[PDB]
């Protein structure tokens, strides 16, 4: 089988960098193209960040938030990773759309709180997930807290199913207006992050939007869509190797993209 192929080079690669590596691809009707760990819990980092830009398109969409509002602010919003946040800081605002751009295209994080502090924190965004029809993924906290990846904690967790399901959802699905869509999709593809990451192991003809994620203990993570053979197609790939150096999971992120790649071309 090549989907034999698929679980067993993805194994050997989980034995050789002592990680684990968790992998959903879905068609845009969620239904499963390929796994490994599919139902594992993996801890979100800033994958997260695409969902919660889909949650403030869909308030945008429903008429309870502008995209031009100015969301205030002073220094105690910088936290570690907030390049935007910290260039806006002395014009005092960014605007909701500005925020939820640099939180999915640079990961930014006091981008990502600013936007969570108007939308009603945490338990909000789990509200969105559970609203779209994904009963697993929950953020519990804040940037950057949140990234703490304790093993067995389900604070701030996803799978790779549920996380690849709610992309095909956000994306395929109808949560958002054409539009909105499109304005999220055209985000993911200009991404600044993911040129290591899923992207480098894809061939370079392939339309491939993602939002990266990284946290303690060695996760590295990667979620997103792309289109091979004129098919549309969702995933989540999420990746343990607390061995490995930082770009040796970038390198590892990518390999999981070429394993995926032989399949989709098998």
């Amino acid at each position: 089988s090549e989907k034999l192929t698929f679980k067993t080079d993805l194994e050997k690669l989980e034995r050789e960098k002592a990680a684990q590596i968790g992998v959903a691809i879905v068609d845009p009707q969620g239904e499963i193209v390929a796994g490994h760990r599919m139902a594992q819990r993996f801890a979100m980092c800033s994958t997260f960040k695409f969902p919660l830009a889909a949650l403030v398109f869909e308030r945008i969409d429903s008429g309870t938030e502008r995209g031009d509002r100015k969301l205030s602010y002073g220094p105690d919003m910088i936290v570690e990773w907030s390049p935007a946040t910290e260039r806006f800081l002395a014009s005092g605002h960014m605007t909701v759309l500005e925020a939820a751009q640099a939180a999915v295209q640079l990961s930014d994080n006091g981008a990502t709180n600013l936007l969570l502090r108007e939308i009603g924190g945490p338990a909000a965004m789990t509200q969105y997930f559970r609203k779209i029809g994904d009963s697993v993924s929950r953020l519990d906290r804040k940037e950057p807290e949140m990234s703490d990846n304790t093993p067995g904690d389900l604070r701030d967790t996803t799978t790779p199913i549920a996380m690849a399901r709610t992309v095909a959802k956000v994306l395929y699905g109808g949560a958002l207006t054409s539009t909105s869509t499109h304005t999220i999709e055209r985000w993911l593809i200009g991404n600044q992050t993911g040129d290591a990451t899923l992207r480098a192991g894809f061939p370079k003809d392939w339309v491939v939007g993602e939002k990266t994620g990284t946290c303690a203990n060695g996760a590295r993570n990667d979620i997103g869509f792309f289109k091979a053979q004129e098919r549309d197609y969702a995933v989540a790939v999420y990746t343990t190797a607390p061995k490995l150096s930082a770009v040796e999971r970038d390198e590892l992120v990518a390999s999981v993209g070429q394993v995926i790649t032989q399949l989709i071309l098998s």
